[PDB]
């Protein structure tokens, strides 16, 4: 069976970014859906059950580009009371609205940390080395709900 429209396909992956090995497993997904970054998906599209394959996707295809708007300065107060703020440091954040905005802090400079907002992906290319291990078609609660189930 061939990866399509309404397929739940279970890959197995490594995902390098310059070099350098980020992420590795196993996952199903319903296909169609933008349940997955949208180059890899058209990079999987007709693949066989068994097929193994190379996947460079560009950032346009993956996570987007490096949005300089997401680049703010934030009050040393912001943080949590004991957190370590530091260059690279991790915190969930949401907008004024309330969705989710997760930061990396990059710099701190006294009362005042220059944090990033964007993806921590944004603006680069991802490498996959991918193989289909199985390809199946989605049940009804699967298309009704809009994701895999296991
Ligand atoms: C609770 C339910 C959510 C569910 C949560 C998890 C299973 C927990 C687990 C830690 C997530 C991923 O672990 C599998 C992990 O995988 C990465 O490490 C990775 O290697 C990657 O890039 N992958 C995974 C392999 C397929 C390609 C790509 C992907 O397409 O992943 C998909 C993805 C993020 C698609 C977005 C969807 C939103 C679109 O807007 C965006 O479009 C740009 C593309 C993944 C499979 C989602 O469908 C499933 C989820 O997210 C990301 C670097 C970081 C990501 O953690 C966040
Ligand atoms: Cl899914
Ligand atoms: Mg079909
Ligand atoms: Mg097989
Ligand atoms: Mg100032």
């Amino acid at each position: 069976m061939k990866v399509g429209q309404d397929k739940v396909v279970t890959i197995r992956y490594t995902l390098q970014v310059e070099g350098e090995v980020l992420d590795q497993g196993e996952l199903s997904y319903l296909h169609g859906h933008r349940n997955l970054i949208p180059g890899l998906e058209e990079a999987l599209e007709g693949r066989e059950e068994g097929e193994a394959f190379q996947a460079h996707v560009p950032a346009e295809k993956a996570y987007g580009p490096h949005d300089p708007e997401g680049v703010q300065v934030v009050p040393l107060s912001a943080f949590p009371e004991d957190a370590e703020v530091v260059p690279g440091a991790q915190f969930y954040a949401q907008d004024m609205e309330g969705n989710p905005m997760p930061l990396t802090v990059v710099a701190v400079e006294g009362e005042e940390v220059t944090v990033d907002f964007n993806h921590p992906l944004a603006g680069k290319d991802l490498d996959f080395q991918v193989e289909v291990v199985k390809v199946r078609e989605a049940t009804p609660e699967e298309l009704l709900h809009g994701h895999a189930h296991p």
